[PDB]
């Protein structure tokens, strides 16, 4: 497990509240406020999930071997409802639970480049106390292409070799604003931002 | 950390290895099939050596062994499929998003008996009459009865909604099938090519 994590004392899961003024808090706040300056952060929690981390790190090493470069990982946003937060914290992102996107590039889990997109009430639905929830997520975007609404996996790179797949898809390869991933353990929920108007 | 019985792959990460008829391994797998499918004709048995699928599976097995505090979480089951799905399963394993009836939930189905997987609706005969069935290592873990429309196994106690059963079945006392809902809970270990 990463050496900067808090000691969980044999436990496999912990949410750690970050302190404003620490570099770790400030980098996430700045990434958020770059496009969400009209909202205010209540708190930022580091997600320490040993099993999700292990499974994600195995997929990352595999993708780093296959693609024969790094640059497979992006830090993206995912807005969700309060009812989903316990499941995501413990089990991560499940495509079987994903809603249809208003612009669909495939049947998978969606991640935004900009916090403003994830901050829409459609995604980060305000709870009964007006709190909105957004994850900051390590996503294995790898090698990507423009998606299509019918996809249940990324498309093949070559139609004559249908099993050799792109890693993810996007809305626009030249100016990506979202990514869709179709497999478990391709996304690690790293931070949970709780925020309000 | 690849199994001793795998054959050398000359520094590659994926190989389908045809088994030698009459040796220990071929005999063991053939016997599991002929237990219930002795009226079929076996063309060949192939060992699936997929390093990445194996790594991902072994990590989930180690996690399930810790979570359940025992090492009885794995079963050897059967899965019939059509010829056009075989290259995908060999490379990528099983995908619940590529669904036949799903009465016990929206997962991947595995049969206890090869005879069940040998039905033409599962192991669809190709243009040459050939049928395809995997012998699969499945992390069934702690299981409960399934039902239509599950996207994950149910919780073990509704007081902790995120502490789930590992798999579901048709019948907890005498199971004939299992359903798993997560990638890398099943490792396709052998592919049997056969005819009626
Ligand atoms: O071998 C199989 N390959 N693909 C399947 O979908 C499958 C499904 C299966 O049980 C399906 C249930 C039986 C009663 C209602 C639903 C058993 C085996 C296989």
């Amino acid at each position: 497990l990463p050496e900067h994590w808090t000691d969980m004392n044999h436990q496999l899961f912990c949410m750690v509240q970050l302190e404003p003024g620490q570099s770790e808090y400030n980098t996430i706040k700045d990434k958020f406020t770059r496009t969400c300056s009209s909202y205010a952060i209540e708190k930022i929690e580091r997600i320490q999930n040993a099993f999700l981390w292990q499974s994600y790190q195995v997929k990352k090493r595999q993708m780093d071997i296959k693609n024969d470069h790094k640059n497979n990982e992006r830090l993206l946003f995912h807005g969700t409802d309060a009812d989903s937060v316990p499941y995501v914290n413990q089990h991560g992102f499940n495509r079987s639970c994903a809603g249809k996107n208003a612009v669909s590039y495939g049947k998978g889990t969606y991640f935004a480049v900009d916090a403003s997109y994830s901050a829409k009430d459609t995604y980060s639905k305000p709870d009964s106390n007006g709190r909105k929830h957004m994850y900051v997520v390590r996503v294995l975007t790898g090698v990507f292409t423009k998606g299509r609404a019918g996809l249940v996996t990324p498309p093949p790179k070559n139609p004559h070799n249908p099993t050799d797949l792109f890693d993810s898809v996007t809305n626009n390869t030249r100016s990506p604003k979202l990514f869709v991933v179709f497999f478990d353990n391709q996304a690690y929920p790293e931070y949970l931002i709780t925020f309000t108007a």
